[PDB]
């Protein structure tokens, strides 16, 4: 059932929460801190970050942009072979504007972190005012509403 698929996609999403929080508490203060968080998170779980029966990996962008990719085990969750990722993209909110984390951190721009979640479709993230972010691949009908 597609709704069961969303729930397992949704169950898997929870596993990325600690990666988001690490980025916000310890990985945003400086360029060096963002790289440190990336290295430390990604080394977990046999270099897969976090995993489970339904989740292959939860990984931070290797180029230190702070963008998190959740990769699902397609044949256990019931997704297409290559339809299996969600993308969480961080932005510094300085109160007035949003700036992609990688850019803000390099420039020394501080603030709170907002997250865009994208799947094969970016309706929600784009509606929320996020721009610039990569596509994930989970089909819209299986993606959590906030990732559609």
């Amino acid at each position: 059932d597609p709704f069961t698929v969303r729930t397992r996609v949704s169950e898997g999403l929870v596993l990325a929460e600690p990666a988001k929080l690490m980025i916000s508490t310890d990985g945003s203060a400086s360029t060096a801190d963002l790289t440190r968080a990336t290295t430390t998170w990604n080394q977990q779980s046999n270099n897969l970050g976090a995993s489970s029966k339904y989740v292959t990996s939860v990984l931070m962008d290797a180029g230190n942009t702070g963008v998190i990719t959740i990769t699902y085990v397609a044949d256990q969750v019931g997704l297409p072979t290559a339809g299996n990722t969600l993308i969480l993209s961080p932005y510094i909110n300085d109160g007035n504007t949003r700036t992609a984390l990688a850019t803000a951190v390099a420039a020394g721009t501080r603030g709170t972190i907002d997250w865009a979640c994208t799947s094969a479709s970016n309706a929600t993230a784009t509606a929320q005012g996020f721009t610039g972010m990569a596509a994930g691949s989970v089909p819209q009908e299986f993606a959590p509403a906030q990732c559609r």
